[PDB]
């Protein structure tokens, strides 16, 4: 009873969703996940690129808009990741080739419920 | 037995529902979820935009009516989110194109049962 | 064995029911759910508006009769909610347009079994 | 082994039944459920009014005969409830309109098996 | 290993049966259920009155022969109940109107298997 | 590993059988069920009286031959019961009216498989 | 890992068979069931007497040849039983009336498979 | 992970077969079932004697050739059994009366699949 | 290091067992528990009398064979006790009424493991 | 996750086949079933001898060629078996009587699919 | 650090086992438990006599072969004990009545692991 | 979530086919079944020899071409088998007698679908 | 910090195994357990004799080959033991009667892990 | 309460994903996993190479781009690994042979949630 | 804080595996387990000999190649052991009888994780 | 609070995988497991040799490339092991007999987190 230092009770959630995007003349910055709890947040998951005309980019951004990690994906593959202190995950679709990009996204996130 | 500091027993619930909205001449601010327990509340989930004439906006608001996060969705896609200290989640449908917007919404929320 | 402070054993129940209401000349205040355990009660659920001549209102009231939350619904949509310390949930049907309003209601409630 | 304070083992049961009542010249006070364990009893359920000449009343009474909650129902609707420390639930049928009232009733009750 | 205080292992059974009774000149006290384990016994169920010349009475008695609860039933209805510390449940058929009374009875009982 | 106190593993069985008895000049004491495990035995079930010239008696006896419970049945009815520490259940058919008595009997019994 | 005290894994089997016996000048002791696992054995079942000139006796014996239970049956009836620590079940047919006795027998037995 | 004591996974099989035997001048010792897993084996079943000139004997033997149980059967009857630690079951047909003996045999056996 | 006075390390064990006894013509002195460590021994527990023709006696004896405490029990009851410096606990069954007495016995004993 | 001790997943198959053999001047050793998984194998089944000039022998052999069990069969009968750790089952037909032997064979085998 | 007097670390184990014995012409002295650590050993447990032709004797012996305690048991009962400084526990079966005696035995023993 | 050790999901298939072969001057090695999954494969089935001039051989081979099992068949018979870790099953037809050999083949195979 | 006298950390393991032995012309000395840590070792367990032609001997030996304890067992029984400072436990099977002896063995051993 | 040195709460996650890559004229550096928490990170898992024209390389890189470990894989095999302080895991596909490479990847990672 | 003497944290693992060996002309020295941590290692487990032409030898060796313990096994038996300071456990198969030996091996090992 | 000597929190993981290798003209050194945490690492497990033309070798190597333990396996058998301070475990397949070798591998490893 000597401290007003409460414990940190961390909890975990999971969410999966498919994503799609049609590029005609302009590039797309399709956001797949976002949060406002960037402080003390960790997320593990994958992004699956199933069908699409061309390679796409997977980028992770923090609250300041800067890029934490960027990767390149070709149709029919997957990328796994584990990130901390990020505000959003998104896929950049170039305006070069017009067409439909489709895929899936799974994430599980741990954060303090305090 | 030295403290009158009770423990915080956090609990989690889940709810899913479809949403629809018909725009004729005026914009719509279709609210999908609301609560009065904004203090110590976290919600993880997704919003799915299935069919609609035009892009829609997904916004999250706190008790003061301000905007915490705003995103843009195109027909046939999904957006995942994890938010804290919010009062409502809603979709803004512009008055530009008249028609019917349809989609789905899933959320799971953690809050103290104290 | 130093305390006469018993633990709080919280329990959860669930109930779903359809609702209907015929307006002819007078407004209706159709109550969908009520309880007498407003202290330490939380309820999560949804109200579905399926068919009806006009928009309806969904209101939540406490034991003093005041309004905690009020929302507006159009035919064919749903609204999700999570509320605490409320005495009743009801739908207000205006007397403007005469006709039949039909829908569904689901709630799951947590309360102490102490 | 320091206490003769036994634990409270709470249990839950469920029962559903249809109800009917024919009013000719006198009002009816059709009781749908009753118990003698009012201390530490909670019940969640619904009452469905299917067919009937006129609106009916749903009342909940404690062991002293007083009214805890009273609601009004129109034919073809339902009412959900969660009550504690009650002795009976009943439907009052007025003597104004003669005819047959029919409906359903579901309840699930939690009580200590101690 | 400090106590010779064994645990109470509660178990539940269920039984349903139809009942009939022909009144000619004398009242009938048709017993539907009985037990010799009145201490620590709880029973939840219903009694259904299907066909009969006149209203009947449903009574619940303890080992001393006293009445715990008494209700009145009209043909074509049902009554739900949850009782504790009772020795028998019975239906009283008046000698006023001669005829056949028929119905059903369901009960589920919890008791310690110790 | 401090105790040679083994657990009590209780098990349940079920058996149903029809019964018949022809009375000519002497009363009959038709036994429907018997056991030699009266210590820690509980049985729940029913006895159905279908056809017969006259009312019959249903009696339950313990190992000492004494009567635990006795009830009276008329043709076309049923009686439900839950008994403990009994050695047998039987139907007494009076010698007054000569004829054939027929019926059914269901029981489910719990006992330790120790 | 402190004990060489293995668990008792109890198992249950079932067997039904018809029985017949022709008495001419000598009594018959027709055995219907037998076992060599009398220690920790329990059996629940019934014996049905369908056709026969005269009443028969149903007896249950242990390994020492003594009688545990004896009952009397008349043609066209059944007897239910639940017995423990028995070696055999048999029907005694008297030599008084010559003729054929026929019936059925069902048993389900629990014993340790250890 | 403290023990190299594997669990005992018991399994059960079933087999039924008819049996026949023609006696002319010598006795027959017709074996109906045999096994080499006598340790930890239990078998429940029946032997049916349908047609035959004379009574037959049913015997059960262990690996040492000794008799565990012996019973006598007359034509048109059945015998049920439950045995443990036996090597074979057989029917002995005497050489007294020449003729054909026919019948059936059912067994279900439990043994460890270790 | 000034003393060769070792400490007394007291330990506790527990044991429960059912008891039975058949009286035919002679009284029975059924011993339920015994020990050879009467010096510095204490035992707390209960004796349960479940079924029996007549009242029984519960006696506690020391090493000299004298009686420390004697009580009388009727069928269906229990007696709790805490005794010190005793050699045995037993139940005396009178020869008056012939029959079977059955019950249970629990004890937990503390003694020095010196 | 402390052990590299995988579980044993046992599976069962079944196969039935008729068998025939013509003896002219030499004995026949007609093999009905064989396997190479003798370690941890159990088989339950039957061999049916339908038509044939003379008695035949049924033998079971292990990988070393030794005999585990041998039985004798006469035409028109069956033999049931349950064997473990065997390599083959065969029927020996003597060269004494020339002719055709015909029959059937059923087996169901359990083995680890590891 | 003034003493070479090590502490006594006492430990406890448990073992349960069934026992059987067949008497034909000679008495049996079936030993159920034995040890070579009689100095500073204490054992608490029970012996259960389930089935048997006649009363048996339970005796406890020390290393010199003398008897510490002797008791008499009848079929279907149990005896609890707590003994110190003993070498073996055994059951004496008289040669008077030939037959099989079966029962169970549980013990938990404390001894120094020094 | 501590292991990257996936489960082994075993699946089973079945295939039956007739086989024929005409020998003129050279021996035939007619292959009936083959696979490339010899690791962790088990197959149970039969080979039926219906018509043919002479005895044939049934052989089972592994990936190295060696023989696992070889058997001999005469016309009009069948052979059952259960094999593991084999690459092919074949029938060898000698060049001695010219003619047509015909028969059937059934197999059911279990393998991991991992 | 005054002593280089480390503590003795005692640990316990458990192992169970079945045993078998075939005697033809010579006696067998089947060893069930052995160790090389005889100093400061204690083992508690049982040996079960299930099936066998004749009585067997159970002996315990130390590193010098001498006998610590010897007991005699008859088929179908068990023996419990607790031993210290032993090198092996074995069963001696006499050469008198040829046959197969089968049984089980459980031990739990404590020893210093220092 | 003497230290501001918080504890390190380590947590573990798991992710599995298939990977594919089509080489035409240029080498591929297909990244399977990446993270930004290289400090205090450990990952255990495997990479499975199922189908592909030629051997591939598996490399693990840290934040500076250097190689920690490199291995070579041939089609149809797997490689297990446990690595610490790495930024990414990737497969290098040579430009020599054009074609499609496919496989799987499983990892479980431990990191501090501080 | 006076010592740089760290504690010894002992841990335990378990591993089970089947073993096989084919002897043709030369003896086999099939090693079942090996380690390089012989200092402060203890292992408890068993070796099971299931099928084989002849007796085999089980030997345990230390780092110097010397024999710590040697035992002899016959087909169908098991041997339990507890060993310390050993480098390997192996089975010696003689070259006398050619054939396949099969069996199982379980071990659990304790060692310091320091 | 007198020491900056933190505790060692040891953790354990498990991984199982099948292995295959086709030898045509050259010997193969198929690596089944590898790590970069050789200091304070212990691994217990087994290697199963199911099908193959000829005996294979199982070797365990440390960071310096030296051999800690080497064993020989014949088709259809298993070998259990418990090793410390090793960098890799591998199977050597000789170039003598051409063919496919297949088997399984299970390991559970303890290391400080």
């Amino acid at each position: 009873a000597l401290t007003c230092c409460p414990d940190k009770n961390y909890v975990q959630d999971k969410v999966c969703s498919p994503w799609s995007g049609t590029v005609v003349a302009t590039a797309i910055t399709n956001v797949l996940y976002n949060n406002n709890i960037n402080q003390n947040m960790i997320g593990t998951g994958f992004v699956r690129y199933d069908v699409g005309p061309a390679p796409i980019t997977l980028t992770v951004l923090d609250a300041a808009g800067a890029t934490i990690d960027t990767q390149t994906l070709n149709p029919g593959t997957s990328i796994a990741f584990t990130y901390r202190r990020f505000v959003t995950i998104e896929v950049t679709l170039p305006a070069a080739t017009a067409g439909t990009y489709q895929g899936e996204f799974c994430i599980t996130t741990r954060y303090p419920l305090s």
